[PDB]
Parts: C-alpha cells; sequence; structure tokens
C-alpha cells in the first residue's frame, strides 16, 4: 500500500498540469525514498525528470517498491476536480486502481476519485552530475514570454551567452536580458538553437517556481529545471 | 399591460438561466403573477417560473393576457441591458421593453404559443436537501467531466458517478447544509440536464433538491423578494 | 530615419486600430509627423492617421519615407510590446526595439505600395461628441438587432428578425451635440471596425454629414488623431 498525504494538493495540480502537454503517461518510482518518474515523448526528442521527496508529504507511507503505470492525461483531468483541497494519494497493494482523495479545509465536501492504472515498467536510467558550460537563472515568467513571443516569429530560438534570438517569416528578432533576478555564469560561451515548440511545453511549469535554470553545453542537451519548494525539482532536457 | 423593475438584473439572470434549456415559452401574464411553464424539446425536463407583482415596482397588467416568447431572440434583448438599467415591459401583441440607466427602447415580435398550463401538486418528498449553490455547481461540473450521470444518495447525502477514465464520489455531510431524509432514497440523473439548471445559479445561492423516487427531482432556486425558478428532472 | 516614442502604447493601441480594417496601407514618414492612408479591401472607407513628430522624443526624417508595411505582421511585431515598453523606429526593412533590463530589438520586411488622396476639411451639419467606450456598446448592443443603425440628429436605430431597437441620447465624460437636421443609415459591420480605436482616446467624435461621408474621428492622446471615414448605405 501506498499513502501520501498532501495538504498543499495545489502542487500536485500544477505538477500534473506541467508535464500534461509533452507526455501521456510514464512509469512512477514510487519508493520510500520518494516519487521518482522519468519519461519521454512520443517523438523521443526530449525527457522530464520529477523529483518528490517524502519528506514533503505530510504523511509518507510506502511499505513496499512499487513502479506505477500512470495515464497522466486521465489523473490531470482527475487533479483539476480540485486548489486548496487536500489531496491524498491512495495506492492500494497490487490493486489496477490508484485512488486520489481530496478533503477540503472545512470537512464538509470530501470526494473520492478511483484512475486505472497501466501497465508501464521501463527501468529508468540516470543521468549524471554534469558540468555545463554557461547556466542562467531568470525569472520563470520572463523565461515563458521570451519563449513564447519569439514563438510568433520563428519555430526556434538560438540561445547564446545571454542573447535569446529567433527568425522566420515575417522577420527576424533578438532578445538580450542582460545580468541583474538575472544570474548568468558562462565558463564556455556556447551557441545551441533549440526547437520552440518544445520549451513551450516545459513553461507550462512555470506555476511551480518563480526562477527557472537553463543548463547548456555543448556535449549535453539543455536542461531547464523548475524546483519544487521542499518536495524536489522538475527537470526538462531538450536537444539541440 | 406594464411592469416596472428595478433591479433589472433579475429578469436579466431569469432569461439566462432558461435560454439553454427551453428555446420558447408561454407566458401567463396574470395580475397575481409573470407565471411561466414551459418544457424542453426532448420532453425529459419542466421549468415553472414565479415572478410576484408584489416584486415589480409598478405593475398593471389589467387584461389577463398569455405571451408566447422566443427566450433566445429575448435574452439577446435582455442582455443587452446593463446590471444595473431599470427594465420596464409593456404590451396590449409586440413585447416592448426599456431599460433606463441614456435610455433605449427595444421591442420583440411576440409569437404564438398559448399551451395551457396544467396544475402541479405539493408533493411529499423522501429526501431534501438544501445546499450552496456554488458547491452544488462544482459538484455537478467536476463529476460530468467523469462521467454523465450522478448518484444523488440519501443518509442523516453523496454524489457519484462513473465513467472511460475513473469512478467518482463526493460526499458532503449536514452557506450551510441541511437533509431532511424521511426515507432514505437513491436516484440516478443525467448531469447535461442538471448543468442547464446549474445556469439559475446568479438568481440566489439558496439551492434545494427536493427529490423523492415515483416523482421527479426538483432543483429549486429562489428569486429574491419576487418568486422562484424550479427545475424538474427525470429519473433514468 | 529614427523615432522614439516612451508612450509605447500608443503605437500599441494604433496598429491594433488598423489591423482589422485594412490589412495593407503605406506609411508616408515624413519630417512633420507620419501619416497613413488607405482604405479597405471593399472600398467603402477610409483611415487617415496623423502622428506629429512633436509627441516622439527624438525623431529625424531626413527623407520622404514611403514605407509600405504589413499592418497585420506588425501588429504581431507589435507584441513582447510591454505596456510600457521604450519603442523605436528605424531605417526596405523596419526595426523595432523595446527597452524596459530586458532590451529585445525585431526587424519587419516591408512591402512595396499607391498614393494618397488630399482630403479637406469639409462643413458637418450635425457632429456629436460622447464617451468613447459608450459608443462602442451602442454600436455592439445594436449590432446583435441589426447589420446597420440609423444615426439621426442623436439616435441610434437598428432594426432586425427579432425587432426593432432605438438608443436616444441628450445634451449634458459628457455628450455635445450641433446646424441641420439629418438621419443616415451606416453600415454597423464596419463600425465596430473603428470602434477598436477606443482605447487611445476618452472621447470620439461623429462628425457626420448628409454631402459626405461620416468621419468617426479619435483623438490620440497629444500626438495626433485617428480620423474613419464611413460612406453611407442606400
Ligand atoms: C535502455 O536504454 C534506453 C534508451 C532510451 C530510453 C529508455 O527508456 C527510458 C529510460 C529512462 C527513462 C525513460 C525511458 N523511456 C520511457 O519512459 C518511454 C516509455 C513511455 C513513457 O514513459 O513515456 N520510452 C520511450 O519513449 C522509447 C521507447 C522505445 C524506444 C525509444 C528510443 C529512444 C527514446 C525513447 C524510446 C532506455
Ligand atoms: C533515457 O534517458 C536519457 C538520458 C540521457 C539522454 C537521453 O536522451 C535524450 C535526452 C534529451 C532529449 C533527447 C534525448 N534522446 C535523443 O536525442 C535520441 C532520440 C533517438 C531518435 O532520434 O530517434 N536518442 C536516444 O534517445 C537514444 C538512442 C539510443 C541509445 C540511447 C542510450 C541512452 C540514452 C538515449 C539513447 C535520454
Ligand atoms: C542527460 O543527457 C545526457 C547526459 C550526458 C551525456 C549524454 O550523451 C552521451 C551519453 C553517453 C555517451 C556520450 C554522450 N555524449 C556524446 O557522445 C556527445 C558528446 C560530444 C562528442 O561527440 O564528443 N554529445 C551528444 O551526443 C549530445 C549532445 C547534446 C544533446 C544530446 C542529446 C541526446 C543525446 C546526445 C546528445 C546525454
Ligand atoms: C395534455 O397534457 C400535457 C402533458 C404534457 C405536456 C403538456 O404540455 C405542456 C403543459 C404545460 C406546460 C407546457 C407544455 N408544453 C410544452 O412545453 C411544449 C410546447 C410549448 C413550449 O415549448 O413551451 N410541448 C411539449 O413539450 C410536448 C408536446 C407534445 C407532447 C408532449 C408530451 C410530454 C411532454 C411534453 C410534450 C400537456
Ligand atoms: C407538463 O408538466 C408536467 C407535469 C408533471 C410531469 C411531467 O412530466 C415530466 C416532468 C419532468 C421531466 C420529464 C417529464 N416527462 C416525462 O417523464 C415523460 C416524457 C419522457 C419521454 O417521452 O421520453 N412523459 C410525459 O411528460 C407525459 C407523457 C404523456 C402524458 C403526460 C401527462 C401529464 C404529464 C406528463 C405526461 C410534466
Ligand atoms: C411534477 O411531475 C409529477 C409530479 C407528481 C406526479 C407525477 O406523475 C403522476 C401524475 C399523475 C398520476 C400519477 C403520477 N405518478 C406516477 O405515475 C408514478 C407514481 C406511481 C403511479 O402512480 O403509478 N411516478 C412516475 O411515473 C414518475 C416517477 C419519477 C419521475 C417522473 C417524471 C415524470 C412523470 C412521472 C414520473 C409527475
Ligand atoms: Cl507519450
Ligand atoms: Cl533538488
Ligand atoms: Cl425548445
Ligand atoms: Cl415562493
Ligand atoms: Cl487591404
Ligand atoms: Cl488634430
Amino acid at each position: 500500500m501506498f499513502e501520501a498525504r498532501l495538504v498543499q494538493g495545489s502542487i500536485l495540480k500544477k505538477v500534473l498540469e506541467a508535464l500534461k502537454d509533452l507526455i501521456n503517461e510514464a512509469c512512477w518510482d514510487i519508493s520510500s525514498s520518494g516519487v521518482n518518474l522519468q519519461s519521454m515523448d512520443s517523438s523521443h526528442v526530449s525527457l522530464v525528470q520529477l523529483t518528490l521527496r517524502s519528506e514533503g508529504f505530510d504523511t509518507y507511507r510506502c511499505d513496499r517498491n512499487l513502479a506505477m503505470g500512470v495515464n497522466l492525461t486521465s489523473m490531470s483531468k482527475i487533479l483539476k476536480c480540485a486548489n486548496e483541497d487536500i489531496i491524498t494519494l491512495r495506492a492500494e497493494d497490487n490493486a489496477d486502481t490508484l485512488a486520489l482523495v481530496f478533503e477540503a479545509p472545512n470537512q464538509e465536501k470530501v470526494s473520492d476519485y478511483e484512475m486505472k492504472l497501466m501497465d508501464l515498467d521501463v527501468e529508468q536510467l540516470g543521468i549524471p552530475e554534469q558540468e555545463y558550460s554557461c547556466v542562467v537563472k531568470m525569472p520563470s515568467g520572463e523565461f515563458a514570454r521570451i519563449c513564447r513571443d519569439l514563438s510568433h516569429i520563428g519555430d526556434a530560438v538560438v540561445i547564446s551567452c545571454v542573447k535569446f534570438s529567433a527568425s522566420g517569416e515575417l522577420g527576424n528578432g533578438n532578445i538580450k536580458l542582460s545580468q541583474t533576478a538575472v544570474t548568468i555564469e558562462m565558463n564556455e560561451p556556447v551557441q545551441l538553437t533549440f526547437a520552440l515548440r518544445y520549451l513551450n511545453f516545459f513553461t507550462k511549469a512555470t506555476p511551480l517556481s518563480s526562477t527557472v535554470t537553463l543548463s547548456m553545453s555543448a556535449d549535453v542537451p539543455l536542461v531547464v529545471e523548475y524546483k519544487i519548494a521542499d518536495m524536489g525539482h522538475l527537470k526538462y532536457y531538450l536537444a539541440p
């Protein structure tokens, strides 16, 4: 049996909302350590890692590790029927059902939901703690705007250490944010260009953290990192 | 006939309540009240509108009148005015509506719809609920994403549904919530039709689900100082 | 040519005014002030924009520039325009630069394009001054009734399948009426076109006469005006 109670179920609503557009399903490494998820879109050009430490959950119980096949299309639709509700996630031992219980502040309205888990168990490999050439911390909003505004112009953005440049039939546009909350560290300067479509899939996680961190290097994929307070982090990986 | 209602919002929110359920209806323009009673196209629901002349600030209506009205057409006319405008209605056979504040006047071509209203009897109900309107809305809405049928059960009330992605049950315990349960009943109602009734939520916050086997459910909304909007639904 | 406008929102609300009515127009960039004159694809109405160089902080126009821009493309490239962003234009391609420290810069391709008529000041029998937003709802609320208002001297009238609808106003922001009574039926669909320029000012003047097209005029704060010439239906 797996039982996690989250007083601010809003965390779960925003997280499911974040990855909903990128992947539809994933193996959840429901472990006593925490909830780790590793998954990839249908075009196999991006990877999403979600870390949810058991410390953040007010009550966490996981007798027996478990890899859940979650249809995140159904889960996010379920979690929408809840922003202050206390969400508890209960997974009975060897049931095809993941239970999601929504308890209001006032114990007046309680709603219980069941989802049909699937068979998706892929043994997640592990990335290394890598050293990136130039990394940038900026407001999540500005990164959303830069990705959104430059998307009406071109299908891809050109990032350089910082300048965001995208070109198209309408014209060309260069957006540069100098240091100030913005902080650039460029050990070795790198110029990599990324498809804007998938970046705007990552920008759906902007309600999780106020600051987004972009790790770029020529020998590794881009790493957009949104941090979940206490619980952990949400790492997006994209290839040039 | 002439009726002046300062709180023109009441007239706006009413028409917006029924535009989706019924498209046309007869209006029993009576010296007592503006009673309307019509049924949907598919014959699975009935609305009854009571507008006491007491709520109308100036109410004339001498000779008794049965107006057939195209609510869709009237809804657009009534949604032209803002929630602050003062609304007056006049007739002799073309419904006239005037909106004060700049003053604007429109005229709606009435139609020929005179089906004789029938008498509904005050029935006893096994279970009767009084919840805050907002809860009833969300409860209906969220459950509709799951499936298209709510199973309202009653214990000294639970809304439940089962669908393709899963199954759900929402339980509410005793604004405020009251559950007079003479006999415990459980029924299944179509959520699409219920979500037409929730369009009358701006009228007031007290929604009352008078519910009982052997009779159709009656979702009642209460227009303040005037009358009430009763929504009847047939179990499946 | 370089023209820096600090109240960048103006050019935002400007381009959004013409974006719908005119898809392509010629900006005759001039030393006194940028002027635009173009007509819709149905040739029933003309818009004339006047933005004087006095409003722009720095303004240098060392030529008779005739930029054929694509207003649809410019309303787009006028996105990422924070309302308080400061926007400057330069001089075949049009550059736009936005400054807040984010400092985005854009470049636009320009079409090659027709001349400009010399519209004269002309005598209007009935001129009406009303609150700008009130005009929009008058057109919008009446629009659900019919496809044409009948403006009289001031009452607006529409007639449709649902029924007739009349809205009236009296002298009193406020309302100001003027010489000879006129009643002209005007196309509604093109009247709501002009109402998209309401964010630029709080007063609209329905300068209206019988022997000439109606002139809905909006006064851009300080910098100039935005005139709309709509012909009556018959
Ligand atoms: C052994 O070396 C590998 C190499 C690549 C992926 C892999 O698997 C994973 C490991 C860790 C984390 C996530 C995944 N992969 C996944 O989770 C998803 C399963 C469904 C989902 O959860 O979205 N696999 C695919 O998309 C996929 C299917 C088939 C071929 C592919 C080739 C390249 C990229 C992806 C695929 C294992
Ligand atoms: C799983 O966790 C990881 C961990 C580290 C990297 C990673 O890769 C990616 C990361 C971000 C974006 C895109 C990709 N992935 C890619 O760019 C392409 C897609 C293949 C294709 O173009 O069809 N390669 C593979 O996925 C692949 C093929 C064969 C063998 C492999 C062995 C290990 C890892 C990947 C492969 C996936
Ligand atoms: C967290 O994902 C990671 C993390 C770390 C490594 C990594 O990829 C590898 C894995 C094993 C062995 C070698 C490589 N890496 C390489 O072979 C070269 C290094 C340069 C060289 O050829 O010397 N980089 C790439 O292929 C590559 C570049 C950019 C984006 C990419 C996205 C997906 C796959 C590859 C790339 C993927
Ligand atoms: C004789 O006993 C009855 C029994 C049932 C309904 C009835 O009619 C009404 C009574 C009061 C108020 C309004 C209506 N009638 C209506 O609402 C509309 C027309 C007027 C309107 O749309 O407002 N008729 C129908 O729905 C309808 C048409 C044909 C057969 C039906 C069978 C069952 C249910 C409805 C119909 C009279
Ligand atoms: C009008 O005022 C009323 C008054 C009382 C009941 C009523 O009925 C309903 C109320 C709410 C929801 C749905 C229905 N209606 C129904 O349940 C079904 C229609 C379902 C179907 O045909 O699939 N029957 C009839 O309405 C009907 C058929 C024949 C003769 C009748 C004589 C009197 C009353 C009704 C009928 C309508
Ligand atoms: C305001 O709507 C009403 C109100 C009150 C009665 C009523 O219906 C009747 C009218 C005259 C005589 C008998 C009945 N009642 C009945 O026939 C039986 C009771 C037992 C019996 O008499 O055989 N109830 C039902 O059919 C029925 C159940 C559920 C929902 C329904 C919705 C529409 C129509 C019927 C039902 C309709
Ligand atoms: Cl997928
Ligand atoms: Cl972390
Ligand atoms: Cl109908
Ligand atoms: Cl009552
Ligand atoms: Cl054109
Ligand atoms: Cl002027």
